[PDB]
């Protein structure tokens, strides 16, 4: 039995980067740049003007003058030159006319006579004033986005900018799911016969995986028959996922064929690690027939402590195989809104609802904990809404109302409920 | 020109739900629940074994005792029943046979005799130890999962518990999505002619809006023409889409239409903000030919005031849509790694990025955030790997480093790379 600090270490020793691929603009979005991206022109490749208004020769200062050409767009006013004397109509991000060196905002002039065009500027400006050079906001060859780099909408902004539609990324890893035991029955399920129980690990790692953004392969309940599970195991392997998940058939049982299939197929790394919720937990590192890597974790059948797994363990996997340079989830500091008794052997993973207040107890803001209540692993109640796992370590002691533990951000920090 | 907070409130109070629909287990994910979920049968619906050992009368106490059956799942050991001098192997999971009060797990126990089967019971257990009683985890017509509740990985779970594979949700609401003017050309363009440039805000917009999971309809890029906006507007507004975003042709502009032509097709409810970066944005409200209601954002052409308004305006307003009893963003406390000067008229929205530090330089854990730099609304690398915008309030002063600030974290904080 390990501790989970080192049974992250082995994972991350073990993991590797996925092969890099190339893909169009939108399916870019969500993955980790695998090049540098550097801008093929200049943004603005033209001087543009910042406003709604006029091109001026700034020295000319206030007075009137006839507007000579008008530009919004593409050859507006090519081979137009604007000389001291004269002025042009201009639209934001309209290209500035030869000859004029600032633009006069339309608030600041007033039009003057009826129809031959004329205008009254009615400021002092300085050169350069709201135009943007050519290259202010990106210059040629710059570089706009580098490897390691995870793209959102800005990103893909960027990417569009800089002409660039086809994309190098690392790609998400694909991921085949299982489920194990004679006493599980589909979701589908109506009337239970006896001994049996629905299906709820396989949905939920299918929909944990989907949050990821990662393909998966559903391969379906498999019963505990040793041989059974070897030829899903062995089909699994040389499928082409990169992660295999089971669930289930890892305790002591005498039909638990999960631990000793994986030492037979590849290498397991470790078996039992020392935590609460849980246990049982098989890492292993498979090698297909050619030829690849396949990961496979052996989670435990409990709902609380598969998702568990999942969370501190398959998620960061998942991220390093993607590319990520910083696969650990969000960690922060919080105050505890009630009492909670600590393990006095077992470091715990206890699942909490989380928010953000003005007042986190102690006179300035902060992030509060509520537990989600009873936390045995066969209560998979103890994991709705939890947004955060509270890292209590094994002291056997009671934290008091107002204490603050560390806490394992689990689910979109972005879609926190407010207080 | 109205505060964001004003404009917020007015959009909030415009914003309705959508109707709620029928959608399969794994099409709920992401959604918001539109009904309540209570559990057809308990969990464990049989008396159910913690661990792998046996199934013993706990008053018997430690002693030499036969094996007279096996409980691993369904009906296994049906119609027998231990008595007192008797045990049953039985698996984690496995159904508690009639008569037995208790498990005493394997590693307190040794197989006897060679071989009619017998084993050694090594302590004294109390009754009901180590066995889930019917319902424990979850009663029968317990209520799992209710209304308003958005669907994660661990309510996916608890609906394959309870035997749900159709779910009543909240759905996304459809977007349309046009970029405006004649300077731009498509993101797949090469050289650029003068006067042109390529197209960002569409591509920007449309990852924004897969970022928030709502299906697209890309309605490309409108010329400055009065009668094609009008007509791809109408044929946005009749299409079923929910939210139409366009981008541009809303400034001090002659071929600026967006506002005039929204003004005449619906409800205008404002056209400007007071807020740094940039000031135009109209928010409508049409009514569409039968018959339902489409609400139409008419956001700032430079890219980095495009994104801004998204994030602010538009996100909460998906989410309401979508029926999130919280649709507001994260705001969360930070203190600055940089000094910042504050705009002395406009509140701005300040791209940072943002980390959670173990000393945020006062001594105690907390986030900290390093500006993007440069924050004029045409530069889109302002916006580049920006995870917060720090509300900074129109003082004109000099906010310094060390100092702390209010910021709104617009992207998932599960995602955030630690320090
Ligand atoms: N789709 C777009 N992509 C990039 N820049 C844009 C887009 N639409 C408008 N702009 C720029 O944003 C500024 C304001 O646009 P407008 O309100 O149409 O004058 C101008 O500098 C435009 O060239
Ligand atoms: N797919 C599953 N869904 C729900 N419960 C499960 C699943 N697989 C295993 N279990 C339960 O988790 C516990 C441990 O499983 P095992 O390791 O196979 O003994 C038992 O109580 C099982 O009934
Ligand atoms: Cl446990
Ligand atoms: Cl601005
Ligand atoms: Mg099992
Ligand atoms: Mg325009």
């Amino acid at each position: 039995m390990i501790p989970t600090e080192e049974a992250l270490r082995i994972v991350f020793g073990v993991s590797k980067r996925l092969p890099p691929v190339i893909v169009s603009l939108y399916e870019a979005l969500g993955k980790v740049l695998a090049e540098d991206i550097r801008a093929p022109d200049p943004l603005p490749p033209y001087p543009a003007s910042v406003k709604d208004g006029y091109a001026v020769v700034a020295s000319d200062g206030p007075g009137e003058y006839p507007v000579i050409t008008e530009s919004r767009a593409g050859n507006d006013g090519l081979g137009v030159t604007v000389t001291p004397g004269t002025v042009a109509y201009v639209t934001t991000g309209g290209p500035i006319p030869d000859g004029a060196d600032a633009v006069v905002q339309v608030e600041d002039t007033k039009v003057i006579g009826d129809v031959s065009k004329r205008v009254k500027i009615l400021i002092q400006t300085k050169k350069g004033t709201d135009i943007r050079r050519v290259g202010c906001d990106i210059e040629k060859d710059a570089t706009v986005l580098t490897t390691g780099e995870r793209i959102g909408a800005s990103e893909i902004g960027l990417l569009a900018t800089a002409g660039v539609t086809m994309v190098k990324v690392y790609p998400m890893p694909i991921v085949a799911i299982l489920s194990t035991g004679d006493e599980l029955v589909e979701p589908t399920a109506g009337t239970l016969g006896r001994g049996q129980i629905r299906d709820s690990n396989r949905a939920m790692l299918v929909a944990a995986v989907m949050q990821q953004q990662c393909k998966v392969v559903d391969l379906g309940i498999v019963r505990d028959d040793r041989k059974e599970l070897e030829k899903v195991l062995d089909e699994a392997v040389s499928s082409g996922v990169d992660i295999i998940l089971t669930s289930g058939g890892v305790s002591m049982g005498d039909r638990d064929f999960v631990k000793p299939l994986l030492e037979e197929k590849g290498k397991v790394y470790f078996s039992k690690v020392l935590m609460k919720p849980g246990k049982p937990l098989t890492f292993a590192e498979i090698r297909a027939k050619p030829g690849k890597t396949v990961l496979a974790f052996g989670l435990p059948g409990n709902p609380v402590a598969c998702l568990v797994c999942f969370n501190i363990f398959v998620v960061p996997t998942i991220r390093q195989l993607a590319g990520w340079t910083s696969p650990h989830p969000l960690r922060v500091r919080l105050r505890l809104q009630e009492p909670i008794k600590s393990d006095p052997i077992r470091p715990e993973f206890h699942r909490a609802i989380i928010k953000w207040k003005d007042n986190d107890g102690s006179g300035t803001p902060g992030f509060v904990a509520e537990s989600t209540g009873h936390q045995m692993s066969s209560r998979l109640l103890s994991m709705r809404s939890a947004n955060a796992l509270l890292e209590l370590p094994a002291t056997g002691n009671v934290l008091s109302a107002g204490s603050s533990v560390s806490a394992i951000i689990v689910s979109d920090i972005s879609a926190f409920s407010i207080d």
